[PDB]
């Protein structure tokens, strides 16, 4: 019976257990270019046969909503990364990069001309929200412009790009980020999507874009490197339920008609907890209802499926063993546990996180310099 330490087959390649570096966007990648820093901070977590997903990388020149994230659109990007993915092959680690577009959760700050994000819709995030700026202050989400029809094809052509710059830095898949109120999931959540045309409406239409984003870079450079990260459960839809389903049914269908399964599924959810992480006491309510959508989820997929959100060691432990999931990502954990999977193994105590270093800059403090676990000299 499978644990969280037992070996895995993600389709084309081989893990040996099943603790998942989540995606999380850091913002070290200064002026868009993987460094150094992203170097010694993908090699401190990197195992033997662990599974590693990049923080959001940029496709495109207007898919930022960050300060100094990376990008995979051009050349120097390229070879930024292909010193990051060779350190962590190194190490034995699989490292897919996530493919980012934030739609209209940015600001003409961070776009180019000053020009307005682009999304589904023309209504903002509302001023509940606010949004980290690159000079250390909050500003306002601005009113987006909506895509036309032929925009959304540029688009997807961008995250095809993308995908084929992540094969030559040598990546060894990618994850399309679909998640989280960005482009993607403001096409998929009806909360957001307010189109009249072949975009807006049916399930089948606010599906539409991811659809032909996972169509693309499986042409382009296999199925079997694609994964995808979505969150159905201001960023909204009416029916959670049916909406993860129906983007599960057209991955299904798509596997079944291209003839071989995608990477995996990856899907995240909320928690209830004061801090975020893992469960109520036995008898909130709310908690029960989501813990059921991801075993509803993971059963109607096809396919590898990974869990994250306010997993503990031991509520991943039992993901892995009732048969939740396949794999099991930590996000906060591993900001400051580069030696997570061994603590997990070991069941060591981990180090507290600081969020106040989540998205600050510098290529050390509060990035690459939590400890490891002190192994001595042998
Ligand atoms: C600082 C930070 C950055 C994150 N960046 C990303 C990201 O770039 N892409 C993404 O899909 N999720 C991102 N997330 C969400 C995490 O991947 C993860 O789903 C979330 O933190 C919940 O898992 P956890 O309880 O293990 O932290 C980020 C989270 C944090 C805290
Ligand atoms: O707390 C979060 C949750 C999701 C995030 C994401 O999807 C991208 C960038 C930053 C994020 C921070």
């Amino acid at each position: 019976k499978p644990t969280l330490f037992s070996a895995y087959k993600m389709g084309k390649f081989n893990l040996s257990h099943r603790v998942v570096l989540a995606p999380l966007t850091r913002c070290r990648a200064i002026n868009a270019i993987p460094n150094e820093a992203l170097v010694e901070y993908y090699r401190q977590r990197s195992t033997a046969g662990g599974f590693l997903i990049t923080e959001g990388t940029m496709i495109s020149p207007s898919s930022a909503g960050f300060p100094h994230v990376p990008g995979i659109f051009t050349k120097e990007q390229v070879e930024g990364w292909k010193k990051v993915v060779d350190a962590a092959h190194k190490e034995g680690a699989v490292i897919f990069c996530q493919l980012w577009h934030v739609g209209r959760a940015s600001h003409q700050v961070y776009q180019p001309g000053g020009a307005a994000p682009i999304s589904s819709t023309s209504k903002p995030i509302s001023k509940k929200w606010e949004i980290l700026l690159p000079d250390a202050t909050y500003g306002t989400y601005p009113e987006p412009r909506p895509l036309a029809a032929n925009e959304i094809l540029e688009v997807v052509e961008d995250y095809r790009v993308a995908a084929i710059n992540a094969i030559e830095a040598g990546f060894d898949g990618i994850e399309i980020h679909g998640a989280h109120g960005y482009l993607l999931d403001q096409f998929m959540k009806d909360g957001i999507n307010d189109r009249t045309d072949e975009y807006g409406g049916s399930l089948e239409n606010r599906c539409k874009f991811i659809l032909q984003v996972v169509q693309a870079v499986s042409a382009a450079i296999g199925t079997d490197r694609v994964g995808i990260r979505i969150s159905p459960a201001d960023a909204m839809d009416s029916d959670p339920r049916s909406l993860g389903l129906a983007v599960i049914e057209r991955l299904n269908k798509l596997q079944f008609k291209l003839g071989s399964r995608l990477a995996y599924l990856h899907v995240t959810q909320p928690r209830y907890t004061a801090d975020g992480h893992g469960q109520t006491e036995a008898g909130n309510g709310s908690e029960e209802e989501v813990a059921q959508l991801m075993k509803t989820w993971r059963g109607a997929y096809v396919g590898t499926f990974i869990c994250c959100g306010g997993y503990t060691r031991e509520l991943g432990l039992q993901a892995v063993a009732q048969g939740d999931a396949d794999l099991v990502a930590f996000g906060r954990y591993f900001v400051s546990n580069p030696d997570l999977v061994l603590r997990l193994k070991l069941n060591a105590p981990l180090n507290r996180y600081d969020r106040a270093t989540f998205y600050t800059h510098d290529p050390v403090v509060g990035y690459t310099d939590y400890p490891s676990l002190d192994k001595g000299s042998l």
